[PDB]
């Protein structure tokens, strides 16, 4: 059931994308990505066990969110018989749900480092290639979500403004005291550390 429900939630919102991250034409939509995905590190400071995020701009035109939070928690629900990060990543709950961003990526990168292990999975148009997996150990703790937006989706502004995501998250620090955000673009090595 769950199965046929996430691919109509995906499908949905490819469907009408404006309903959910807003305009794929003037970059809205596209930096709205970014900011969805740090809603959700920044709710894992808010719960006070993320002290640092990191969101990266790379090269090609990704974009990553690191946190150094507790991991989502990768255990198979008894219920959906896929690891509880799998569904947070695919079922469809401003606070549009990481599911969204995920649907509206062509590929997405999902790494966790918790209980001494780290897992790894690869979404494309918010679809898993393969089961979460552990890939090796670890003595950290965190989640690293990055994302390459769908072309298929994003048209005219589709490369990430440094200015528009460090407005923002300049804004998340001032509402979040005690955050601390790192901005850096390994376009050309620009970056911000925004604290309050
Ligand atoms: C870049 N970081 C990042 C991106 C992202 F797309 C999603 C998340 C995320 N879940 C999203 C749903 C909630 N707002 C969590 C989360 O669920 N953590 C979490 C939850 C429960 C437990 C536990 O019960 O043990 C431990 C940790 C997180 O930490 N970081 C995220």
């Amino acid at each position: 059931s769950s199965s046929i429900k996430v691919l109509k939630g995906l499908d949905a919102v490819r469907k009408r994308p404006g309903m959910y991250i807003g305009d794929t034409d003037d970059g809205t939509g596209l930096h709205h990505m970014v900011f969805e995905v740090v809603d959700n590190a920044i709710d894992e400071a808010l719960a006070g066990h993320c002290k640092e995020i990191i969101v990266t701009i790379h090269a090609d035109n990704s974009v990553s969110v690191q946190d150094d939070g507790r991991g989502i928690p990768t255990g198979i629900h008894p219920e959906e018989g896929v690891s509880a990060a799998e569904v947070i990543m695919t079922v469809l709950h401003h606070g549009v749900g990481v599911s969204v961003v995920n649907a509206l990526s062509q590929k997405l990168e999902l790494v966790i480092q918790r209980e001494g292990k780290i897992h790894r999975q690869i979404y494309e148009h918010g679809v898993p290639q393969a089961p979460l997996a552990v890939t090796g150990e670890t003595e950290k703790t965190g989640t690293m979500v990055r994302f390459w937006p769908s072309l298929e989706t994003f048209t005219n502004v589709t490369e990430f403004e440094y200015e528009i995501l460090a407005k923002r998250l300049r804004e998340l620090s001032f509402l979040n005291s005690g955050v601390s955000i790192r901005l850096r673009d390994k376009r050309d090595g620009k970056e911000d550390h925004f604290h309050y």
